């Protein structure tokens, strides 16, 4: 965590470009006196989002064979626009904070587990991430009464069924196909 890491990410240009916005350069450094080109936004439903590797705050070092470590903002946009259909990026990032994985046992109340979900493949809740997220916890519901499950939590598994890269519909189906006592694997940020 916090340690610098490097990654090769190749993207195929969609109808709406590569699906990310950038800032920085020697023109207007984004962090102090650091002239690096930074990802500021991952566009929902775009190429970078579907590929799920690129992250906000990644520094682009190379675009194909073009060195963008110390260039202007304009020279960066040009390099990306001119890179063709298949774009080879070499990036650097500080490793993100690790998440707490936790198994939670819930007994249904009169109205179920007491929480709602969003996310899924082709229905991303955060751009670049196919995970199933908790979006609402119902007042006085089972989850609320437990006190562990929170907004923004990830559901990784329902009993023995994993929810890694599944459709939203499949996540709802897994939660429905349960008995009264449900075991959930959850990730907390
Ligand atoms: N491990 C290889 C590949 C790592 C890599 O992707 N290198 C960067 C710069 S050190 C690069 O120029 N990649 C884009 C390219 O394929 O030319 C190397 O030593 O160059």
């Amino acid at each position: 965590e916090g340690e610098m890491e490097y990654e090769e990410i190749t993207l195929e240009r969609g109808n709406s470009g590569l699906g990310f916005s950038i800032a920085g350069g020697t023109d207007n450094p984004h962090i102090g006196d650091d002239p690096s080109i930074f990802i500021t936004k991952i566009i929902p439903g775009g190429a970078a989002a579907q590929d799920g590797r690129l992250r906000v705050n990644d520094s682009i070092l190379f675009v194909n064979e073009v060195d963008v470590r110390e260039v202007t903002h304009s020279a960066a946009v040009e390099a990306l626009k001119e890179a063709g259909s298949i774009v080879r990026l070499y990036v650097m990032r500080r490793k993100p904070p690790a998440e707490k994985v936790m198994e939670i046992k819930l007994i249904k109340g009169p109205k179920g587990l007491g929480f709602s979900i969003a996310g899924g493949v082709g229905n991303q809740h955060i751009p670049g991430d196919n995970s199933i997220y908790v979006t609402k916890i119902i007042e006085g519901g089972a989850a609320h009464k437990d006190g562990r499950l929170q907004i923004g939590d990830k559901i990784l598994a329902v009993n023995s069924v994993g929810l890694e890269d599944v459709m939203h519909e499949d996540a709802v189906a897994a939660l429905k196909n349960t008995y009264d006592v449900v075991y959930l694997k959850v990730a907390k940020p």
